């Protein structure tokens, strides 16, 4: 587990297998079966996002991995608030796909970007370009960038290229709730 | 030790195993048993930060860890002064559990405020956010974001989770002097 | 091929083996013979720099390398792309030799600082200095530092020498697209 | 040699054993016999740094290594521009120990603070503070942090706890040119 997180993350960690080792002693303290439902998951978000709704954004996280075990946790953990989001491409691609189909359709983003949305105040909302400001621009724009008529598919292979070529791609499908606040001031 | 040290730190050191062994030949010059007691710590911050009072400071940190060897001196110091914070959360829960009992309490949360704070310059000071400027307010508001009541009791599991969740927290509870510092110039 | 890649770029890499492997099976979905024709690349840098002409550039770097197996596409989209401009001076001096004969001509700079030009919008083109704002007034300032007469040549020791020793010639020479912007505004 | 520098760089490398292999076939192309004397040495930063005044600079960084071989060369190299100061400490103390008896003295701090100096331009120079505008006001200042007397000594011990320790002092030893410049703008 320590050592199989520590494999998964590489270059993304944040701690030794020491200190992960000593996070799980606690983590056991308080969920003894070593699993995390939904439920408990979101409630972590809500608890330390006060200003903002992290319902469906944590659900959308948890999805993207019946419970989640120490290990998906701590990885979830490292997704949406550590290191730098060009090194998760291949998790961010896993939760925009909503339903696993293997393709990202329109919709599907446009649902990933709305719940990021509510993760930002309203107060940093105004913020935003006239272009961006709404869920559907946001994701308008998105679509736009790869191309994509409002019938088409986004696979894996070009949602890489695009986010790893594009800086601009990569800014507008930023998933990491403070990376999407210190773009703006 | 160079090799245990490098393994304790891992991602956070600033040297080879090589030129830990230089400075420790030079340590022992001036140390011949390999130990520093909590009296010679305190001297280093001491002597290196002669704007502040940083005698708390030291106190906490080398608590953390009689006397302290070679190793954990090396890694106090790291701790203190460099690598990013949030690579250091597993320490920080060691430094706040002043009692080491395991929980960390609002009145610890106080304690390790008030030297951090003692630690910045009175002209720095005014600085400061209306909200954060004297140590009770500063400790209030990270009791404030993990959710506790006065009488409450903080783990390490929520610990980690809402300082790498939320980078709010994180900004509050940072330790490191010169980050205290440069998070307001 | 997934160590090979990691193993080459080493601290470049933004993927790990498992990420890499996806990334694979994903590509040979579109591509099942697992080569990508200089065509097919250009196509990449068309679609994804909306703004720009990319061609010259696309083909330059794809030349650096009949086709392109995952591995050097993989690459090739990470020196574009990611990490910082000092890790790959080895490289550029492959993207600069463009015949590839050892060693780097005047005419070859002017080749490739035309090709990193037309990846620039035209509305950030006036935001640069008066003295590199055209490919030849670009192209002659750095021949200018590197102290050379338009016979001269100019070898891979030098090369590495002048880039990483001086960042005014770093700066001259980069060639990734976003950098190339952030540095004006 | 490859394996070797890399092993004594390890973080601070910006080459893989690959490239550091390209580059040293080049160099040898250059210099046969794989040895650079001082002379030559000095001949990279005046070439390179058009603008000041290199020779004691580059007579220094050379000393803190008759000849340099490749692996010298290319720490050298590393040591001056790329890499962060922090992770260089020990290196430092060899460049500042002058005569390499093991201790600093205040003469060598002036020695060092003067050479590097000599690398800033004489545009650049008015930007700097009061209290550091001359290699003996800046040299003064560095002995004061240390809490120094005229007589006495620095050990490897106090410098890299200081300098690490306290980045103002890191700051006001920083020796890479560019980190000096770009400390001002
Ligand atoms: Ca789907
Ligand atoms: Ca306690
Ligand atoms: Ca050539
Ligand atoms: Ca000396």
């Amino acid at each position: 587990l320590s050592k199989e997180i520590l494999e998964e993350l590489q270059l993304n960690t944040k701690f030794t297998e020491e200190e992960l080792s000593s996070w799980y002693q606690s983590f056991l303290k308080e969920c003894p079966s070593g699993r995390i439902t939904r439920q408990e998951f979101q409630t972590i978000y809500s608890k330390f996002f006060p200003e903002a709704d992290p319902k469906a954004y944590a659900q959308h996280v948890f999805r993207s991995f019946g419970t989640l075990d120490f290990k998906e946790y701590v990885i979830a953990l490292h997704m949406t608030s550590a290191g730098k989001t060009n090194q998760k491409l291949e998790w961010a691609f896993s939760l925009y796909d909503v339903d696993g189909n293997g393709t990202i359709s329109k919709n599907e983003v446009l649902e990933i970007v709305t719940a990021i949305f509510k993760m930002i105040s309203p107060e940093d909302t105004k913020h935003l370009p006239e272009d961006e400001n709404t869920p559907e621009k946001r994701a308008e724009k998105i679509w736009g960038f790869f191309g994509k008529k409002d019938d088409d598919k986004l696979t894996e292979k070009e949602f890489i290229e695009g986010t790893l070529a594009n800086k601009e791609i990569l800014r507008l499908i930023q998933f990491e709730p403070q990376k999407v606040k210190e773009k703006l001031k």
